[PDB]
């Protein structure tokens, strides 16, 4: 009954190292991996950026843990609907029960690279929710043709297709986009926030899963969330700056293209504006309690980002420590196929 | 040292079936695995098409197997070229030493989906040209920036790279194709064909190679053949023509763009139209003979697509009989950074 | 009273042969044509591709057969909607009630030269269904403008019109074009194929037409047959596989773009792919019975293209001993204004 | 040898009337046909416009004459340069040293109706000059590709073909392009103007076509000039009022695109503003001396139109009283294939 | 009590004078000006067209007088709508109660020079009709998004705003666009024409107005004529013929590109054709009687452009002889905010 | 030593363009002697909350000073202005001022161009952008009828036929080394923003460099900066007037890209005065204003065109005009934007 996701950040670590920690922390009660899809890290100091849906078919055959996208825009710029379809039917064709499709409206960090013009938010999310259904089209496992305003797909089949196609996860932070989940899709991804924003964001999903006839208690809610843990409070501190300055980035990211735009904005992040947006403690103890307290508001799953490059004291600590406490409700749903 | 290429069919089997049979053939001695990169089979009756992208992860962290991609369409249907560089990089980082990027001009088969403009092969090859330009700069490891006819790329720097990159093979019948393959990466990759068509693409090749003042003696010429074995000769017979009919179609294929369009073409396919593109019999020295005839001609790899279903039978038959006597010469440059 | 279309067959013959053979047909008991709209035949060995609109003036200038085109895609690669209303208005001023204008979805064989997005199936009957709407709108003869999703026409009006729009007739084996042929259109042309497919495709014209309140009855229903008649069975076969693989071909062939496609493609060809698809025989008696039978399932015109290179023979014996043998509905309607 | 053009005004004139005048101008005396290629009439009271290559096939089966367009645009509005290269092809292998294929840029009247951006005279130079590297291509009898600025062509093939291709005649009145026209063409068409005028655009044909190593003396230059004969000078002054405005606009023209425009613009033409483009008079000798004059100043055809409905009786007049009288040079090129 | 509107032709005359002379009209009694916002003149003898919203600046800073765009078209060659938005804003921030946005769907005069697509008339008049939504949604001070057939607008609102916004006034000779502009705009600009076409605008205006719950009474009726007065009769026709023979070019103009191509047509242009068009006498009795009938029709607010280069002679006629004459009803409502 | 002067920047950004028409008006009786005006559509916050249209402004600045003025910058790329307009503009501004206006151009930020909704390329695409909307403004100043086509611009038949004597000077607003150099090698004068002293020498190397080897003679170019002060009465208020009114100026880094007011206005809330440092002098000191212009002037700067970031604009302008100007020593040669 005890489990924590592991949040492995792809803007930091080379492949072959998330890898490895994840074999650990299967090891030590971490039970699902939330991986990045990005091409660019937000910062040179980060310094990775593997090519997730490799990394994933590596993590599928040599554990037994759930693992998702968090999250892959299927807009049309880096990937295309259909293909990010196919990957994701192949993955749980793989390792079935274990995947789950998160997906979202994107950042112009990673995805200015093929030189279109860049939406602004709300007709991003309307991109977003027509691949949605070139998705779920495509996950019917019949020929099937579309036409809408942003994709054009020819007649398209997923000849490789599990018994059951795996969940459709979306990760936002809007109102609006929350409750569309809720609507269209199987479950929600956000990311840390106050307590009013979560409970906003859960209201909203749980409201468009009900207008559209679905019972949302059987839908995953997840919460993707910064820490850092070290030694010291100071070193703590110290690797939030160095590692995570955008966790300070108390505002709307999605039009800075480059790395260097934001390694020029790191300047500015000061230990303050990471309050509610990192916990930076020594304290494992006060690690459980942060944890605890968003499994009472409602998350059914959280996925945990250590911010420093002590990713295997990180993992390690966490197993022995705060793993084992966190008191989850018997029936919570997670992200996976019925 | 003994080795041989196991051609990985993501047309017909199941992506879990094909982990497991990589891994039975290294233990038979295949050294190699080639991955088709298809968004549909050639038919329904062949039935698959796995993303091979997250495939290939697996076969990565399971087995000590080189693999490449046989070959992946990078001029931006599917596929646009930053994204093929960083799954490239990617691999290659993870599995350092056993990756090779294979690319190639691409079919309707697999790019029409996307619902534009199909090209005339002659342009695709451009197309194709620029996309290695593309994930050349790519592989530098520097913020790049290119505007050409084809591909718009912003600033863009792969930061997940390994030491050394993986060898880009071109998979190319085209004699044009071949020489600027020659020119432009760092192999070749063709399928099986009658011996003066083999002989043009090697020279080709090795033109191209040596105008560029590069040494092609040691660039991987590599050649991807289909045969059918099986317990008796009726029913190789009966499995290509089951399984691959599209084997027996002599004549360009990369303009049609429903399995269901093969599927209804395939009626016409007999015995007699395989002559030359898939070896049918269950004798296996004369395997062994095909196989060996093709290095002689100078392909330092040979990567084997049995198109029957028996593939565990085929692997293990290959293992015992056929991979132990074919003779390598000892240098021959294999795909591999 | 005896009749029989002439099917005048643009990828194999020069337009002066056309010309004169149709000059020929109409003596022999012929009183319509079907003049196929190419720019490329289907193989070189075919070997033509008349422009068939200039073809068509001369034909009414020295004939007074009945003509169509089988089929004109009007859906803006080769030609603008507006040209193909504009050409079938002038044929029809100048030859009153002799010119009905044979309509389609077309194939990349001939679209691909303009280098241009080719569409589905299903797209092209939508982008077919708008060409029809101004082809409709040009025909009132007043100043109209459009504006759909794939045509735009600026103020526009044929000033040279006849007192009567030519028929448009759709040429198309689908059964929901079928239906809005009825529904839109003023007549169906489809091709030779088994009894069941025709009957559908009937049924589905006459549901289309009822629905929009016209009466079928009086709405022709065409049908164009490959043939091959000859001295002997032998030479009959022969030269369907030689001048006509194409007949053999039972899949779907609009994505094709080049004859060498095709023609790599004939190699396959034999002569049990033909069944259904050509008639070849020496037997007349057989050729009348195949024609009649087409008659009584309810078509009101036939079109026959004899495949051989052996145009006049084919003409003299089907004048002597098969038109005057085909009994004709004394009510039946033909393609005229 | 006596002979002269007769210029076929499908603005005007049904294309069965066409047919039999045509007929006729051959039977007195006429030995060629320019035939407009246009979609609308100038204004409604001219009242038609045949499509022009249907009308041809029919007056190469019924006549020996030669004929051509005066002229096609192949600039892929109305026509992609392909078909006419094809529909050229088709009528000279008909109708063997007959027919002359030609070209020009276009007016907007025609072109416009395909909802189109319509460029600067300038811009539609270079259009055609590509337009002809297309049809010449074409006209090589190979497999074909193409692309440049304006057209794309896919491997293409005229597969019906005369042994000897028609010549590419281009109608302008630009001295840049009637140089182009000497280098990369056959012949020049120009409309009747000034003596000045015609100078220069000989001049400029000439120099291009030697520039290119052509001998211009073996190669045609033809005019279509507008004439009004009638029974009395009041009743031929009368008829070009009414029919032909058109010819009293000495302005730019190919930028109006509705015949209700030029109709309007009629209202404020009058006789003094056919000076020098358009002949009134029933003086079948001052006809001849006109007609003589152009020979004189270098041009190999002429193909007159009259400008009146009266076209039987203008045909039979001419037939009678001056097309015997016709001095032409005994060599002179006439537009027809080698 | 005494009033009439000065035309500023930018066609004719340098801004300098323009501006100067606008000075003199307000001592003179004139108490608002109409300015051509141009790119080029009708003809290269009219010699100038300065940038209108440059020079409003100066107009507004140097007189109290009223002023206004007659016409700028914001359908996005030279100007996008939001940009007029700005302009117009900007204008009547500086000079509330002062400015009045005049608009209209374009010529080819001046839009042909950004080399795009030119739609017919009445697909200008749509995209006319949707520039009027985005300016109405700029007005409104709010940041606004808008997604048309013709214009794209994201996340735009004018900071610097007027407390009340400038009236919109369309100008059209249209019966259609005269309706729409009574339904969705603030007032009506029409130019001169004969009493019945004039009755017809006016009616379809009210129509529009009414069937909106508008009432029409209390909406500007504006017109703009042109005149030419000289001090004899024969120097006040030899002016309109020199100086504006587009005056006398009844047939519809949008589509005409150059200068050039009027100058050409300019050669027919005689004085009949300026009758209803353009006043033509020293007798400045009658210019009153013309005006007055105008007035009597009712027009609101008359604009008048002499077309003569003695513009200051011009001016000082008018103020003497015929502005103190001219009797307005008390109530007519005038552009400017409410 | 010239005679004494200075540059007046008015922050349409800030304020309603008829306080700035009044403050350059008393600007002028002060000692200033030219003006730059920002064009822009949007503020960078709400607090700042303007956005005047500068060119029907200019016209009004024009018709009631004699002060020279010029647009800091106007983006002529065809996002809110296509370049054929803005030579209109430029053309008419100095036909009516001639000798005054100096046309400023840049390669434009989404703060004010994303209204549009078009592919905003990345900086180093807009300057080739900029470089051929260069050249439809120098064809279109010839006065002739000119086509253009290129990669970005199409210009069909086209003609100025209002135009001064003497073309206005087109000067570059970048802080790009690369188009420094293009700069000085393609226009007649370089604008560029206060940075340190590192930064302003390679980009006035750059824009020296340029000129020459296109033959033209630097020393008589004008090289142009723009600086953002805060002053007021005490050096407390000139701290708070800079972080609530100008929190942009605390933002070293590329700006080019954020489209929204509160896009920046969220960035603000991490600005602190610290940040300001070389980018915003805050002080009440005015002989420490006096040194700071001086400095500028001593590097090689031939005009400075000042910017006080408080809302004290008319205090601003008595107090340099007593205490700042006069004391300004400027070289007697020193080349100002102005047409020939
Ligand atoms: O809350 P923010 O700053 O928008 O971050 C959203 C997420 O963005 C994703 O790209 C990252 O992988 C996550 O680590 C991050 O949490």
């Amino acid at each position: 009954s005890s489990r924590l996701g592991y949040s492995a950040s792809f803007e930091q670590f080379h492949p072959s190292d998330l890898l490895r920690w994840c074999q650990l922390a299967e090891q030590e009660g971490f039970d699902s991996v939330l991986a990045a899809d990005h091409f660019h890290p937000w910062t040179p100091e980060q310094g990775q950026s593997g090519f997730v849906w490799a990394w994933l078919g590596a993590l599928g055959a040599t554990t037994r843990l759930r693992f998702g996208t968090g999250v892959t825009p299927p807009i049309g710029f880096r990937y295309h609907p259909a293909i990010v379809a196919q990957a994701a039917a192949t993955l749980e064709a793989m390792f079935p029960g274990r995947f789950w499709l998160g997906i979202g409206a994107g950042e112009a960090l990673n995805e200015h690279i093929v030189g279109r013009y860049w939406p602004e938010p709300a007709e991003r999310i309307r991109m977003l929710i027509e691949a949605i259904e070139v998705i779920q089209k495509l996950f019917t496992g019949k020929v099937i043709r579309h036409e809408g305003v942003y994709f054009k797909v020819e007649s398209a089949k997923l000849y490789t297709m599990p018994d059951v196609p795996p969940p459709i996860i979306v990760g936002t932070a809007g109102p609006y986009m929350a409750k569309k989940t809720g609507q269209l899709c199987d479950g929600l991804l956000t990311p840390g926030a106050n307590d009013e924003k979560l409970r906003l964001l859960l209201s909203r999903f749980e409201e468009g899963a009900r207008a559209a006839g679905k019972d949302p208690r059987r839908m995953p809610r997840m919460i993707q969330v910064h820490v850092s843990w070290a030694e010291t409070d100071e070193q703590a501190i110290e690797n939030a700056l160095r590692e995570w300055p955008n966790g300070g980035m108390a505002f709307p990211k999605g039009d800075i293209r480059n790395p260097e735009d934001f390694q020029a904005m790191a300047r500015l992040v000061r230990p303050e504006h990471f309050q509610g947006r990192v916990l930076m403690t020594s304290d494992l103890d006060r690690h459980g309690e942060f944890l605890q307290h968003l499994i009472d508001l409602g998350f059914t799953e959280i996925y945990v980002h250590n911010v420093g490059r002590n990713q295997e004291e990180f993992i390690r600590a966490y197993g022995r420590a705060v793993i084992p406490h966190l008191r989850w409700p018997a029936d919570a749903p997670v992200a996976q196929a019925m």
